[PDB]
């Protein structure tokens, strides 16, 4: 809603004072006014989803007659702790030592966040552990990654459905779509594990759903322009490609795949095309939307499938 | 440090990396975890672990002696080894900015954290620690920002070299995590939480730190090749050095241009110049009347120390500084 997103972007400006101007680090000002202003640079532009997404889970999880408007500003600072790793990973992704170490300074920072606000609650710890056990998975997950290349050339014998999968779980749904939901459950003092495991197995199948979309959206998409084959990245639409290949399509791939001429770009294209990933991405929606459904129905506890199905209107519609 | 000690404190190594890669976790991606526990043992086991051992002497020097169990004793090493993890991470970090990748250096400095929950999370010390590492990292951070900013383009920014930046970057980059992450870690295992404690403690060891970085300094131009086993650099990298920022205070106008045309420059000729005007400007004579002001002013300090702290830790401390 209008009133969701404005009095989550009503924040920021809070949390870069917190960070800069709260009468710390007196010695060094030059550094803290640069700091200011790469958070102002980095943080608050565009789309704010896996930030909004932590207050929307905070009030579908959390009692109806807890909601008050303190509650709700607590769940959109865990946002913006959220939106500070999502800047430190953006960036980094970009930039791939001024601008490396402004990276690691900016995710530092949530830290500093996090014990202003949360260090007097329950939910604090937690919370403190949520944040270093995403961290140390979306590594692996980037080390998964970079295992499927060797110096600029993809390694396509390594561009398997399981790799794919897993490479989604740790790099991407972890931060995107368990850490709201986790946060919001926690600030809900809500700490059983069967809970968050519940939650999980949900939220990987979903971020894969949303990941695949995205792979296919960068080469059949409607303009930025994706450059995903340009890159060699281990893309959904490689790996079905590969799975789909005759031997001679399979040469295609292995020549052309990870190139940076625009005709190579067109040629993996066009086998695509030939190979009718569209419509085996087609199949995938449609199945993958039931079957995610069908498990959202035989949640228990006192998890509310309203939430999942909400997430999944986002993504699928 | 001891033989039993330097013995004790290797021992735990290899348990850390099971703990981090082969105690049945992450069953999915046994690749990622396997190549990890390699990146582990070829970068952070390797060399002195100064940083590591001064918490175990920390812990030990701090606590009563009845508490000083061999159970504590390992924690104590567990602890060393968490700013072992630290230290890998940024020594990896000036190495690629000069196979491992930037990630291997995040994924290093994230396991801190995993070694910290297995075994501190039951613990009064757990979120006084935690707290702590996540300062002193942003702390870190700016003090690295700092000594970026002495540089414009590929060329040091001359205006900015005062003893006053100097100091601040010392402090932010190198003496928190060097010689305050040690020592507050053992405060905070033998349970002294006392502000005005880590506070007594920080001044001697914030001046020790800065004596330990202008000798560094000091030896990167004037030091024995054969004898420290490496060439300095300091001068052709444009790096904001105390040898720098004393040249530029010492300068007439004639002497600050040789700085301004020759200081940051690839060429061999130039480094000779800048250690020629070092020598002009009596830089050695000035660091030997430094070395003798600040150890009588830090020994001075640390018989002064107060608040039922223990002088013996940081004579300690000084003294494999000073030698
Ligand atoms: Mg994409
Ligand atoms: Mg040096």
């Amino acid at each position: 809603s209008k009133e969701e997103s404005r009095e989550f972007m009503a924040i920021f400006p809070d949390i870069v004072r917190d960070l800069t101007d709260a009468g710390r680090h007196t010695d060094i000002p030059e550094v803290t006014k640069r700091f200011a202003k790469v958070l102002q640079y980095n943080v608050p532009t565009g789309k704010k989803t896996r930030g909004l997404s932590t207050v929307i889970a905070y009030k579908m999880l959390e009692k109806p007659e807890n909601l008050t408007p303190e509650n709700v500003r607590l769940a959109g600072i865990l946002g913006w702790c959220v939106e500070l790793l999502q800047a430190s990973l953006l960036i980094m992704d970009d930039l791939m030592f001024l601008a490396i170490n402004d990276c690691l300074h900016v995710e530092s920072s949530l830290y500093s966040v996090l014990r202003k606000y949360f260090s007097h609650l329950p939910c604090y710890v937690p919370i403190i552990e949520l944040f270093h056990d995403v961290n140390f998975k979306t590594n692996m997950g980037q080390s998964l990654d970079a295992l499927c290349m060797k110096d600029g050339r993809p390694i396509l014998s390594q561009f398997t459905m399981k790799r794919y999968s897993s490479i989604v779980k740790y790099k991407t749904s972890y931060y995107t779509f368990q850490l709201p939901v986790s946060l919001g459950m926690y600030l809900a003092d809500m700490y059983d594990p069967e809970q968050h495991r519940q939650a999980k197995t949900i939220l990987m199948e979903i971020g894969e759903f949303f990941q695949i979309q995205d792979d296919f959206l960068d080469a059949f998409g409607d303009s930025k322009v994706g450059t995903d084959i340009k890159e060699g990245k281990c893309s959904w639409l490689a790996v079905v490609a590969l799975q789909r290949s005759n031997p001679a399509q399979r040469q295609i791939m292995e020549e052309h795949y990870g190139r940076p001429e625009p005709e190579s770009t067109q040629i993996i294209k066009n086998l695509y095309i030939e190979l009718g990933l569209p419509a085996t991405f087609a199949v995938y929606e449609e199945e993958s939307f039931n079957i995610i459904r069908t498990h959202i129905h035989q949640i228990s506890k006192g998890l509310p499938h309203d939430l999942f199905f909400k997430i999944m209107k986002k993504i699928y519609k």
